């Protein structure tokens, strides 16, 4: 908002401080290069001029580099100020958000809901057993116990490793 | 009912009897 462009016009000054720093030293360079070409020839007067011109050049770019380091100072600040006002922005919001959510879904409904899961879900685990228990009364013809058992027992033996009269001696008990 | 259920909802908090009197009254 206007803060953010007030601290772009502060840095952009700094900058343009910095730069103009930069211009005056150059400046100084050449009014420093230009009284020595002019000495040789013995003007005493124009030579004066041009230091004093490269003297004033120098201290204005000190100036301008103190001014420029101030005001960069100043616009950091101005920068963590923004970015601290937009996290509390983004804070205050996130803060409302999750009133209306805990408010909407509170703890007891959690809880509520949870358990309600949990009930749902132990239900199907009996229906799953019930579907269990038929599916394996019905495929039992084409399932018998001995041919399976038969089978492990075997494989289990060459893999290496250990694990009717019944019924006719039950019809004795039932006859007696 | 109708309220109690929808503040439970959004989340917030807020036959007998006349027997009882016909007791009395037969008292």
């Amino acid at each position: 908002s206007n803060m953010e462009k007030h601290l772009f016009n502060l840095k952009f000054a700094a900058k343009e401080l910095s730069r103009s720093a930069k211009k005056c030293d150059k400046e100084e360079k050449a009014e420093k290069a230009k009284i020595e070409k002019a000495i040789q020839k013995g003007n005493m007067e124009v030579a004066r001029i041009h230091a004093e011109n490269a003297i004033r050049q120098k201290n204005q770019a000190v100036n301008f580099l103190r001014m420029s380091a101030r005001v960069d100072a100043v616009a950091a600040r101005v920068q963590t100020a923004v970015t601290m006002g937009k996290v509390t922005k983004s804070m205050a919001g996130v803060v409302k958000s999750m009133d209306a959510t805990l408010k909407t879904m509170n703890l007891e409904k959690i809880s509520a809901l949870m358990d309600k899961f949990e009930h749902q879900f132990e239900t199907l685990d009996v229906q799953t057993q019930q579907m269990e228990d038929t599916m394996s009364s019905t495929t039992t013809l084409t399932t018998p116990q001995n041919q399976v058992d038969m089978l492990l027992q075997e494989m289990a033996d060459e893999a290496g490793l250990d694990l009717d009269e019944l019924s006719q001696r039950l019809a004795r008990l039932r006859d007696q």
